[PDB]
């Protein structure tokens, strides 16, 4: 089997992407944030505290003939941005882009933090990291991908995120029309539960490439590119007037700037992030200070190749017995 679903930016900045997902019988379609940096599929639901729901579409298990309470199971998750959610668990039929998994754990939110409430466009998350990070207790649950894997034509999914435009998540096949040149594969460590890999270096604009190992994670659920302070300083030093602002919470730059590109290495290959992808617009409405899309990972504890980086590439998440990651230009 295979599946193919379109993913759409939630706003004009590509802060996140939503993908329609069918849950239950008859289908209830919710727009979920596919997150290769976590491993829980959770949804706003008929159980979510009413004051914490503000425009989201909810899953109502009592209206699904295939829903079953996973008795005794609870979940609770905290994300890198400080947001969180928790609740109980049902199993139900879940379909993405025509690919169906029966018996998928659907984690029903009883509580969500303010960032989730405030985002009316995101009805929940669908985790695509390794199932070892799944938070369901006392019986840990598998991700949608892990459950689908044995049925897939090939044990892979791909992320093809758009810049200010829709893109695609495919399951079970590589669309050879969706990228240019060849795919360069690189080793993955699953030791922390992430799609963790080592970039071979970087360049700023038309500058020379610096060969240096940068361990980080491929994370579709993080908006920006978070890299070591040395690398980030070298980037922003090429932008007149750019500075790190503790009051704003990162690097800002004059909105009159033209940003240089940023290149990262994948083995001997190179992915170029155009300068425009690094512009996250005014820090507050009408400001002439703009927020940068490349930020320091210092104090996160991990480097994160988030959407800013990933949307410059066609990315293969290879879940074969030895997982790997592939990157191609597009």
């Amino acid at each position: 089997s295979t599946g193919s679903a379109t993913t759409t930016p939630i706003d004009s900045l590509d802060d996140a992407y939503i993908t329609p997902v069918q849950i239950g019988t008859p289908a209830q379609t919710l727009n979920l944030d596919f997150d290769t940096g976590s491993s829980d599929l959770w949804v706003f639901s008929s159980e979510t505290t009413a004051s914490e729901v503000d425009g989201q579409t909810i899953y109502t298990p009592s209206k699904s003939t295939t829903a079953k309470l996973l008795s005794g199971a609870t979940w609770s998750i905290s994300y890198g941005d400080g947001s969180s959610s928790s609740g109980d668990v049902y199993t139900d039929t879940v379909s993405v882009g025509g690919l169906t998994v029966t018996g998928q754990a659907v984690e029903s939110a009883k509580k969500v933090s303010s960032s989730f409430t405030e985002d009316s466009t995101i009805d929940g998350l669908l985790g695509l990291a390794f199932s070892t990070l799944n938070t369901v207790s006392p019986t840990q649950q598998k991700t949608f991908f892990d459950n689908a894997k044995a049925s897939l034509d090939s044990p892979v999914f791909t992320a093809d995120l758009g810049y200010h435009a829709p893109g695609t998540y495919n399951f079970g096949f590589i669309d050879t029309t969706a990228y240019t040149g060849s795919i360069t594969y690189t080793a993955v460590s699953t030791k922390q539960g992430f799609w963790e890999w080592t970039s071979t270096g970087y360049a700023v604009g038309s500058g020379t490439f610096k060969s240096t190992s940068i361990d980080g994670i491929a994370d579709t659920g993080t908006t920006l590119l978070y890299l070591p302070a040395t690398v980030v300083s070298a980037y922003w030093a090429q932008v007149s007037g750019a500075k790190s602002s503790s009051s704003v919470g990162g690097y800002v730059f004059p909105c009159s700037a033209t940003l240089p590109s940023f290149t990262f290495g994948v083995g001997s290959a190179r992915i170029v992030i155009p300068g425009d992808y690094i512009d996250f617009g005014p820090i507050s409405t009408g400001s002439s200070s703009c927020f940068g899309g490349i930020q320091s990972s210092a104090g996160i504890g991990i480097n994160i190749f988030g959407d800013v980086a990933l949307k410059a590439a066609f990315v293969v998440f290879n879940g074969a017995t030895t997982p790997t990651l592939g990157f191609a230009s597009k």
